[PDB]
C-alpha cells in the first residue's frame, strides 16, 4: 500500500509563523519558498493552513494560493478558517487541489457535500481534532477548544456518508509532543472508514512514521519537525523504503 | 443553548391525522416514515400525540413507540392518553424519551413528581394550554375548552416545583390562526421559571419563529404549517441563522447525497 508524506506550512499574514531553519533559501518564512522547496526534495503533498485573523484573512489565503499554484508542482491543500461554499470555490477555482474544512463541517456537515457535489469527493479534506475525555475519543472544534461532545467514532462514520475524500486525525493528545503518534487513535479509527486517513501531531522522530503506517495511516503529515530539520525529508523516505514502507522515491 | 425547533404528530389509530404533502414518501400517512424524515431534514425534536380513545388499542400505540424509537435518533416526546404513572412509566420504557402531559397534570399535580423521580425531571413535559380571561391568563384542561379558574403564573411555578422538566406554553387564544406565536404569553412567562419553554400556537411563517425566540422562548413546536408545507423545514433553519439565532444545522442535508442521479 502506497504511503504519503505530506508537510504543513502554518502561516499568518501570508507568512510562515516561526518560520523554518533552511538557511539555503532566500526567505525562510516565505510559504512560496519554503513549498517549493519541500516539493523539490520529496515532500507528496502540502497543506497550507492559515489562522490569520485579520479582515484580510479571505483576500491573502486567495493570494497565496495563487502565488503557490504556479511555483508548486504538487497537490496542495489549503485550510484554516474556511466556512462555506463559496469560500471553498474560490480557493479551488484560484488553484487549490484541495480545500480542507473542520469547525464548519461539524456544524454544518452538509458543506461537506456541498462541495463534493461540485468538485468531488478527492477535492474535500476533513481535518479531525481528537482528545480523549472520559474513556471516550472526542471532537473538537475552534481551534482545538470546543468539546463539541460528538464522538470520533461516530464523526468520522458521517464524515465519509457526506462525501469526503480523506481525513486528517489530529491527536490534541500529542499537541507540541514529540513522542510519536498517536497510533491507538489511528487504529480505533483504521476499521471505522475505507478514507485515507492522515496522521497529524506527534511525530518527533522518524521511526515514529513507521509505526504511523503500521497502525493503517495512509498518509502522515508533519509541520514544524520539517521546518526545524529535526527531520530530513529525504532520510525519513529513505529510511521507511529500506524498511519495506511502500513510499515514493521515484521522483526523478 | 441552541433554539430548538420541534414537529408534533396528530395520531389516531397509528396514523398521522390529516397526514403530510411530502409525496417523497411512500405512505405521507404514516408516523414512522414521517418522523424518521423530519429527524432527517433537520427537526430537533418530535412529539407524538396519540388521540386514540379505546384501552384496547394502548398497546398498539406502545408498539409504535417501540418501533419510533428504534427508527429515529433524535429525542421523542409522546403524549395523549396518559392519565397515571404507570401509563406514561411503559411508554418510556418502550422507548419515549419523555411525556407530554397537559389535564392529567392539573388534576393531579403529584403525577408530575412521580414521573421525575422515577426517570428524571428531563423526562417530564407539562404543556399548559392557556387563553386570556378578563384581562388574566387562565389554564384550560380538557383540549382548551374548560376554564379551571388557575392562574397562568401559578400554574407555571406550580409545574416547576413539582419537578417538570420542561413548559410547552399553547396559546388557546391563537388556535387556527397563522398570526404568529402568543409572544406576550411567552414574555410573561419567561420571569417565572427556569424551565425551558416550547412555545406552541400560531406560528405560520418562518419570522415568527424568530419572533418567539425573542420573546424567550427555548423552542417552537408546530405540526400543521410543517406537514402542509407552508414552512419548510430546512429554509427555517436557515433563516434564523441568517439573521443570527443559534439553531442546529447538523441534520440538514441528512438525505442529500455529492452524486448526481437523473
Amino acid at each position: 500500500l502506497a504511503k504519503r508524506i505530506d508537510a504543513a506550512l502554518i502561516l499568518k499574514d501570508g507568512r510562515v509563523v516561526k518560520g523554518s531553519n533552511f538557511e539555503n533559501l532566500r526567505d525562510s518564512g516565505d510559504p512560496v519558498e519554503l513549498g517549493k522547496f519541500y516539493s523539490e526534495i520529496g515532500i507528496d503533498e502540502l497543506s497550507f493552513w492559515d489562522i490569520t485573523a485579520s479582515v484580510e484573512k479571505r483576500k491573502t489565503m486567495l493570494e497565496l494560493v495563487e502565488k503557490v499554484a504556479e511555483q508548486i508542482d504538487i497537490p496542495i491543500t489549503v485550510g484554516g478558517g474556511i466556512y462555506d461554499f463559496e469560500t471553498a470555490s474560490e480557493l479551488i477555482l484560484r488553484g487549490a487541489d484541495k480545500v480542507e474544512i473542520n469547525t464548519a463541517a461539524v456544524e454544518n456537515p452538509s458543506l461537506i457535500t456541498q462541495i463534493a457535489q461540485t468538485f468531488g469527493s478527492q477535492a474535500v479534506v476533513v481535518y479531525i481534532a481528537a482528545k480523549r475525555v472520559d474513556g471516550e475519543f472526542m471532537v473538537f472544534t475552534y481551534s482545538g477548544t470546543k468539546n463539541t461532545g460528538i464522538l470520533l467514532r461516530d464523526w468520522v462514520v458521517e464524515v465519509e456518508k457526506r462525501g469526503a475524500g480523506e481525513i486528517v486525525l489530529g491527536s490534541i493528545d500529542r499537541l507540541g509532543t514529540k513522542s510519536g503518534y498517536d497510533t491507538e487513535m489511528i487504529r480505533f479509527v483504521r476499521p471505522l472508514t475505507t478514507l485515507p486517513i492522515i496522521a497529524h501531531r506527534g511525530a518527533g522522530k522518524t521511526e515514529h512514521f513507521l509505526e504511523a503506517f503500521l497502525a493503517g495511516a495512509d498518509a502522515a503529515k508533519a509541520d514544524s519537525v520539517f521546518h526545524s530539520r529535526e527531520i530530513d525529508v529525504r532520510e525519513l523516505k529513505e529510511y521507511l523504503k529500506k524498511h519495506g514502507v511502500n513510499v515514493r522515491l521515484e521522483g526523478l
